[PDB]
């Protein structure tokens, strides 16, 4: 089932998707909904290539809310662990989400290197995890930065400097 709700925070409009059966599959954040459902797309795209069965009926649901929660600081990342199904992981994958999230706190950031550091693994690994996130927002990968840069993010540069700034770095 899909859920799309879209949220004010001041002047700006931020429109979260997620992709939930029981539990959340999937989440996508952007700034209109046209580049929402495109994100929504790619995503679920890329969970079927890895056995995932998905559904993109349109459901009432407070997993939006829940994310956005999330995005503005009232709900911790930690605390949103226990909703993820974490479908279409890979045990590494999760190992370093998990880690992210209970370690990398609001108002920090950690550069690739490090990330890589702390889990015995290379920056090249880390970097493929985080582009293949499918839990933005709640699993903060826009904590990840290069050490001499903003770094990628598979969602858009402008999307990762809004969480920055939203979390005051």
């Amino acid at each position: 089932m899909l859920s799309v709700e879209k949220f004010r925070v001041g002047e700006r409009v931020v429109w979260i998707g997620v992709i939930f059966s029981g539990r959340v599959q999937g989440i996508a954040f952007a700034f209109d909904r046209g580049t929402l459902m495109k994100r929504i797309h790619d995503l679920a795209e890329h969970l079927g290539k890895r056995g995932v069965s998905i559904s993109l009926d349109v459901q009432p649901s407070d997993y939006p809310e829940k994310v956005f929660k999330v995005l503005i600081g009232e709900l911790d990342n930690a605390s949103f662990l226990r909703e993820l199904s974490f479908e279409g992981v890979t045990p590494f994958e999760k190992k370093v989400y998990e880690w992210l999230t209970k370690n990398v706190k609001r108002g920090s950031v950690i550069t690739y290197g490090d990330l890589a550091k702390a889990l015995n693994t290379s920056p090249r690994a880390v970097g493929g995890a985080m582009k293949r996130n499918p839990y933005p927002i709640v699993v903060p990968c826009h904590r990840v930065v290069a050490h001499d840069g903003i770094g990628y993010y598979s969602s858009g540069i402008e999307e990762k400097k809004f969480l920055l700034e939203i979390e005051g770095v």
